[PDB]
C-alpha cells in the first residue's frame, strides 16, 4: 500500500469567514499533496535502505520521514477536526472530562489557545489523550512532529499554527485565526476519538 | 538484514595505557553489543509499520534508530580509528590537507580537542571530508547522531566522548583522556578513509 491524499469532507469554502476557501483550497490541494508524496518517496527510500542495511542512509532520510510524514498524519486528522457543523461545545463524557481536567470548557480553549499562540515558529497545538494516566493532555509540537509518534499522547484535537493555514486572511495576527477557528470545531469528530480511547 | 557486532581489530589492552582494558572491554562488548541489538530490534519493527503504512510508528522509533543505528556506525568507524601502532603525526596528502586548512598538525589537534571537549552531554568529536567545498571541517554531534547521517560529512577520525569511554580511568577529567588518545591514533586508517574521498 502507499499514502493517498484524503479528500476533504466538505467544500473548501464551507468554514468561511473564518477560513477562507484560498487558504483552504492551497493547504489541502498543495501543502498537504506534497507532504503524501513526500512521504511516499521517503518510505521507499527507508525500504531500499533498510534492504541494504545502510543505516546512515535511513538516519539521514529521518528528518523528511518526520516533517512529511507527520504532515500527513496532521492534516489529516486536521480536515475531520472542523466542520461547517463544528462550532460550539461537546456534550456528554467529553465535556465531562473536559471540566474535570481543566475546570471548566472555557479554561481548556484558554490553554489551548494560550499553547497554540505560544508556539514560536512552526508546529501545532493538540488535545490529547494520555493512555497511562486515563485522562486528557494539551501538548504543543514543532514543526509537522506529530503528537502520538513523538510523545504517546491520542490526538483528538489539532490547530494548525503554521503561517500558511492562516496568514493570507490574519496576516501576522495568530490569535485572530485561533478566535475563528473555535467556530469550526467539529466536537462530533473529536467526541468519537475521545471514545474510542476508553474502554 | 541483521547486523553484527564487528570484532576489535585487537585485544582489549592492545591501546594501555592510554585506554584501560577494562573500558575497551565494556565499550565494545557491552555498549556497541546493545546498540547492534536494539538495532536489529528497531529495524525489524521498521518492516512490519513500512509494510503496514504505520507512520506514527516509524516515528516513534526514530529516536531509537538514530541512538543505536547512530551508535553502531560511529563505534564501528571509531575501533579502526585506533590501533596499538598508532600515535605521532600523519604522513603524505592527509598531513599536506592538515596543515592546509588547519594550518599544522598541532594546531589540528588543539580545535579537535576544543571541540570534543566542548560537548556539553553525550556526543562525539569528528574529523572529517567535506566532498562538496573539497577540504577538511571538524564538527560536533550529539548524542550517537552520525556525521554523515545527520551533516553529509564523511567520517575521517572519531573521538567518543561519552562519559563511558573515559570516565572509569580519567574520572570527570576528559582533558586528559583528549591528550592520551592522541597516541593510538591509527593515520594509516584516517590516510585510507581520506584517499577514498579523492578517488
Ligand atoms: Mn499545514
Ligand atoms: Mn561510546
Amino acid at each position: 500500500m502507499k499514502h493517498s491524499l484524503p479528500d476533504l469532507p466538505y467544500d473548501y469554502g464551507a468554514l468561511e469567514p473564518h477560513i477562507n476557501a484560498q487558504i483552504m483550497q492551497l493547504h489541502h490541494s498543495k501543502h498537504h499533496a506534497a507532504y503524501v508524496n513526500n512521504l511516499n518517496v521517503t518510505e521507499e527510500k527507508y525500504q531500499e535502505a533498510l534492504a541494504k542495511g545502510d543505516v546512515t542512509a535511513q538516519i539521514a532520510l529521518q528528518p523528511a520521514l518526520k516533517f512529511n510524514g507527520g504532515g500527513h498524519i496532521n492534516h489529516s486528522i486536521f480536515w475531520t477536526n472542523l466542520s461547517p457543523n463544528g462550532g460550539g461545545e461537546p456534550k456528554g463524557e467529553l465535556l465531562e472530562a473536559i471540566k474535570r481536567d481543566f475546570g471548566s470548557f472555557d479554561k481548556f480553549k484558554e490553554k489551548l489557545t494560550a499553547a497554540s499562540v505560544g508556539v514560536q515558529g512552526s508546529g501545532w497545538g493538540w488535545l490529547g489523550f494520555n493512555k497511562e494516566r486515563g485522562h486528557l493532555q494539551i501538548a504543543a509540537c514543532p514543526n509537522q512532529d506529530p503528537l502520538q509518534g513523538t510523545t504517546g499522547l491520542i490526538p483528538l484535537l489539532g490547530i494548525d499554527v503554521f503561517e500558511h493555514a492562516y496568514y493570507l486572511q490574519y496576516k501576522n495576527v495568530r490569535p485572530d485565526y485561533l478566535k475563528a477557528i473555535w467556530n469550526v470545531i467539529n466536537w462530533e469528530n473529536v467526541t468519537e476519538r475521545y471514545m474510542a480511547c476508553k474502554k
